[PDB]
């Protein structure tokens, strides 16, 4: 019943050695929180290709890996609809969000992720995350805008006090 916390790795071959490394050490310490909160199965790694799991010290299969693309890992467990995490959203996430299946935590590279999945028949909630309407104090790494979620999501905690206990 819990959700999808996704991964995106559309944009990888763009980033740098030290960038890839970055998001690596992401995925470990997401794997971390949500093992707190749920299985740690909910951690999903779409476009994970042999590079990204040459980078980690052993097999992966406590997280979802998916070599292919995002919006065919939706369609596979029959999801449609999914939040895009995005600092330039007009919308502010909300309790309203919390019912969709799969969050879009990381991936986003400035071809949109969120143009290539509305393309491919999937429906993108851009949902930005702020703090008393400002980005100032708001964590931009992957695990932390996790965690933002998760206090929110599964503690019930506002979103200025879930950035505040995050910061």
């Amino acid at each position: 019943d819990w959700p999808y916390f996704i991964i995106d790795l559309y944009h990888w071959d763009k980033h740098t050695q030290k960038e890839k490394g970055k998001i690596a050490l992401q995925v470990n310490q997401s794997y971390g929180l949500l093992r707190d909160y749920f299985t740690g199965s909910e951690l999903a790694v779409t476009w994970a290709n042999e590079e990204f799991r040459e980078m980690f010290h052993g097999p992966l299969d406590r997280i979802t890996t998916y070599g292919g693309p995002t919006s065919e890992f939706l369609k596979e467990n029959g999801i449609n609809e999914v939040v895009l995490l995005d600092p330039w959203a007009e919308e502010v996430l909300s309790e309203k969000d919390f019912d969709v299946k799969a969050f879009i935590i990381g991936g986003i590279v400035d071809p949109k992720i969120g143009e290539e999945l509305e393309s491919a028949g999937i429906k993108v909630r851009r949902r930005k995350i702020v703090l008393r309407g400002d980005v100032v104090g708001v964590p931009d790494r992957i695990n932390r805008i996790l965690g933002i979620i998760l206090k929110m999501m599964v503690e019930g905690k506002s979103m200025d006090e879930a950035v505040y206990e995050m910061q």
